[PDB]
């Protein structure tokens, strides 16, 4: 029975709004409503891997666990296993897989973040799972950041404080936080970002919503306006929103936005916004195509709508060879030509690589690069052709250009990363110097970038 190069992954969120769901919730894992949608004459297919992210969620985890899973087992007719549930508060993730993945599945990570200090310690941050699928890492977020249309920046430090110190993946890539970490990462939940419009435009918005018109809504969302700016989600992707906003309804209809103040809101408006997001992150050149991203209509227990979102993911085998792993392939070698950083420190450290991938045995730290002083004020740390050769493990093509290698440039006075970013492996030749590029990032902001060339030796 041959692996799979690609398999179909379903991320649903959901902010139940402390409320049971309804005895039907098939629709929402089914990607059928209002948006992009799938197709009827799937229906019956199951996705391979179901990722559930709630918010406000009243139930026990056995609870939801018997929901989710008799649902699926009514779409389908195959009884998924638990492969991973955690819960922060009443935040909380189910990862669910079809029996056949069992064995494909294993390194299985759970953890949290509590958002916030005092006041805002309590009920907001995120949880997550990670797991090897294969050759493939999967990583998945579900995060409940700061509600209220005036706290954007709030959201956006939530963000920050999730990525930094969710311990997520393979704990020896230590310089990387978990934007590095996977081929692929999920990042979803209710984000809680609104359309910044005037209050006094809440007929207005709820009449654009009647007429399916979200082109003057969507150029308001907070969180497409700040991922313009570069100031929350950088190098992250997200699909076309063609769905009504998701909040804030009024309870067993649709038929109502419920936006005006209230003292069960603190007497904050709510004008309808797309506050229930997913978005993701794959390494550079992997197959990742969302098939499906929309809410239900059908499901009214909460303010909120589901969300649902489907992807096609590429994934890889467990190679073997006759020599790696356990030992070199010495037919295999990564070489990098003409290297520089640039990067956006004052500091005037020396600075050194190090290069982290499964297709090595441990990771590789390089001799110190050559500070310049770039024209515009910036630092250029130039590695040339002083770079260590990389002796990956496997020297067949077929495995060496499917992977990547993640690069942190680190002071030599501190060890501190100063940046981090990903090279992919699946170039247009071998043995032939081809231009390399990324960004480099630290705590997700943009500190940098990597460029140079490479040359790859593979056993063909
Ligand atoms: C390689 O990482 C990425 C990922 C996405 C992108 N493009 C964007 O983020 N485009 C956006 C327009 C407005 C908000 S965001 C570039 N690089």
């Amino acid at each position: 029975q041959p692996e799979p190069d690609m398999i179909t992954i379903f991320i649903g969120t959901w902010n139940m709004g402390n409320a049971p769901p309804p005895k039907k919730i098939t629709s929402w894992f089914l990607s059928k409503g209002q948006g992009k949608t799938r197709d009827d004459s799937a229906d019956y297919i199951p996705h391979d891997i179901y990722v559930i992210g709630t918010q406000e969620d009243p139930l026990s985890e056995k609870e939801w666990l018997e929901i989710l899973k008799h649902s699926l087992q009514e779409i389908t007719s195959v009884t998924f296993k638990t492969v991973a549930i955690h819960t922060l508060w009443n935040i909380r993730i189910v990862v669910l897989a079809k029996p056949e993945h069992e064995n494909r599945i294993s390194h299985i990570c759970t953890d949290n973040v509590k958002t916030g200090i005092a006041n805002t310690l309590g009920n907001k941050g995120a949880v997550g799972v990670s797991f090897m699928f294969n050759g493939t890492s999967l990583g998945f977020v579900n995060s409940h950041l700061t509600s209220g249309s005036e706290k954007k920046l709030r959201r956006n430090q939530n963000y920050m404080n999730i990525l930094r110190f969710l311990a997520l993946g393979d704990k020896k890539l230590s310089p990387f936080n978990i934007t590095h970490r996977f081929t692929h990462l999920f990042w979803f939940g209710d984000l809680n970002y609104r359309v910044d419009l005037p209050t006094w435009e809440a007929e207005t918005i709820i009449q654009k919503i009647k007429q399916q018109q979200y082109a003057d809504l969507l150029s308001h969302d907070q969180l497409l306006t700040e991922r313009r700016e570069q100031k929350v989600f950088l190098h992250f992707e997200e699909e076309e929103i063609t769905f009504a906003p998701t909040y804030r309804f009024e309870r067993l209809t649709r038929d109502k936005y419920a936006y005006t103040k209230q003292k069960a809101t603190g007497m904050k408006y709510n004008l309808p916004s797309w506050c229930d997001r997913v978005l993701w992150k794959s390494y550079p050149l992997v197959h990742v195509v969302c098939q499906s991203y929309g809410s239900t209509s059908d499901i009214m227990t909460s303010d909120h709508s589901p969300v649902f979102a489907t992807f096609e993911a590429g994934v890889t085998s467990q190679f073997v060879s006759k020599n790696g792993p356990g030992t070199v392939d010495s037919q295999g070698q990564i070489e990098f030509l003409r290297c520089y950083a640039t990067l956006k420190t004052k500091s005037q450290t020396k600075f050194y690589l190090e290069f982290h991938s499964s297709c090595l045995e441990s990771f590789v730290k390089s001799q110190e690069g050559e500070n310049e002083e770039g024209s515009e004020g910036e630092l250029v740390v130039k590695f040339g052709e002083t770079l260590p050769k990389l002796k990956p493990i496997i020297s067949d093509p077929e495995y060496l250009l499917d992977q990547h290698i993640l690069i942190s440039i680190k002071s030599s006075d501190s060890d501190e990363s100063y940046g981090e970013g990903c090279i992919a492996l699946r170039l247009e030749a071998t043995e032939t110097q081809l231009p390399i590029y990324t960004p480099l990032t630290h705590h997700g902001e943009l500190t940098g970038h990597f460029q140079g060339e490479i040359k790859l030796q593979t056993s063909q």
